[PDB]
């Protein structure tokens, strides 16, 4: 449970690996895996496609019907709904699209959400098709997460700017 090996300490308590998070999650049993959602948990593409896919859909069913007792979610806003198969809860949480606008301000208040998890699997916040820069994201996250936080940064290139960025 929570068996994380390989990572690079950045600060006391974030830590980051190049790896892909579904086999992350699968080799490491975390308490609680992050997914980078929309506001209707519509898991299509990236990240939460991913996560969604290893549960064979599971994540999917599970969302539509929290979508339809809540509405949509807002932006900076999470739910935790179940790991299924990857981990034992699943943080659902909504970075900003700053492509449709979304106010940047509002991925301190997404990361926010991570405090009440002791530990987490975790990607980089409003990255991808979100638009913001990711180095910008591993900034904020430093800055605003208290608890331990295992980063999964699937991309060799991506994961070498970071490093140098916050090590050099």
């Amino acid at each position: 449970v929570n068996s994380f090996s390989g990572y690079l300490k950045l600060t006391d308590n974030v830590y980051i690996k190049n790896a892909d998070i579904v086999e992350e999650a699968k080799k490491v049993k975390p308490t609680v895996v992050v997914n980078a959602a929309n506001v209707y948990l519509k898991h299509g593409g990236g990240v939460a496609g991913a996560l969604n896919k290893a549960t064979n859909n599971a994540m999917q069913v599970e969302s539509d019907d929290y979508i339809a007792t809540n509405g949509p979610l807002k932006v900076g806003g999470s739910c935790v709904l179940s790991g299924h198969n990857l981990a034992k809860h699943c943080l659902h949480v909504v970075g900003p699209n700053v492509n449709k606008g979304e106010d940047i301000q509002l991925l301190k208040s997404a990361y926010e959400n991570f405090n009440q998890h002791e530990v987490l699997l975790a990607p980089l916040l409003s990255a991808g098709i979100f638009g913001a820069d990711p180095i910008h994201s591993l900034r904020v996250c430093v800055d605003t997460v208290r608890t331990n936080v295992y980063l999964a940064v699937f991309d060799k290139n991506l994961y070498d700017k970071l490093v140098s960025s916050f090590l050099e």
